[PDB]
């Protein structure tokens, strides 16, 4: 049986990719760069901060200084982080809570595999940080998604094997981390975005423990 769950956070714990999306395209627009709707978007899940404003720069050919780009990350952090302010427990996605609880109680560790330095701020915010066994730093590993690193991280840091965890992501980036971990993803989202050649559950309900033995038994 797996012995770990490892969680990305945004949209997967709770609806922050939608403001996510929304600070990056409202900076995104400060500078004039209108390329980033929806669709776009789906390449900007799961990415850093600083490869997020790349890609968005990069989508416009667009050569800003060295002082204007870390301006520009702030920016959009501080206006991020004035969004989540109000974020509770009453915004965590259906099934998850319940999902904790059962994991811990059949013994199989939780480990938070997110990008987000904001993480612990949101996880205190939605009383969820008692449920985590531990939260891999992002800021530690050499590597960001979709490069494996964090998810290896996550499962090391609660003492599994990846390739005894399950990985639950709603990005094609985090996806593919998962994959070059070895832990097993369930993707959260449209296999339009997500792809055809995994497990992928249309919303977050879906994510119980029942149905996380049912894929593994496989
Ligand atoms: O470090 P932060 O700026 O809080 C978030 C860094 C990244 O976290 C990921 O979980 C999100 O999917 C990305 O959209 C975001 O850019
Ligand atoms: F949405 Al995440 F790390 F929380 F990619
Ligand atoms: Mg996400
Ligand atoms: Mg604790």
């Amino acid at each position: 049986m797996f012995k770990a769950v490892l969680f990305d956070l945004d949209g997967v714990i709770t609806d922050t990719a939608e403001y996510h999306f929304r600070a990056w395209k409202a900076l995104a627009e400060e500078i004039g760069i209108n390329g980033v709707d929806r669709q776009f978007n789906e390449q900007l899940k799961g990415v850093s901060r600083e490869d997020s404003l790349q890609k968005i720069l990069d989508l416009a050919d667009k050569k800003v200084s060295a002082e204007e780009f870390k301006e520009l990350a702030k920016r959009k952090n501080d206006n991020y982080v004035k969004m989540i302010q109000d974020v509770s427990p009453a915004d965590v996605y259906p099934g998850i809570l319940q999902l904790l609880k059962d994991l811990r109680s059949n013994k199989i560790k939780i480990a938070l595999a997110s990008a987000s330095k904001n993480g612990p701020f949101l996880l205190e915010r939605m009383n969820l940080t008692g449920y985590f066994d531990a939260i891999a730093d992002p800021a530690e590993v050499a590597a960001s998604k979709p490069a494996p690193d964090i998810f290896i991280a996550a499962a090391h840091a609660v003492g599994v094997a990846p390739s005894e965890s399950i990985g639950l992501e709603d990005s094609q980036a985090g996806i593919q981390a998962i994959k070059d971990s070895g832990a097993l993803p369930i993707g959260v989202g449209r296999p339009e975005d997500l792809g055809d050649d995994i497990v992928i559950v249309p919303d977050t309900s879906h994510y119980t423990l029942e149905f996380l033995k049912e894929v593994w038994l496989q």
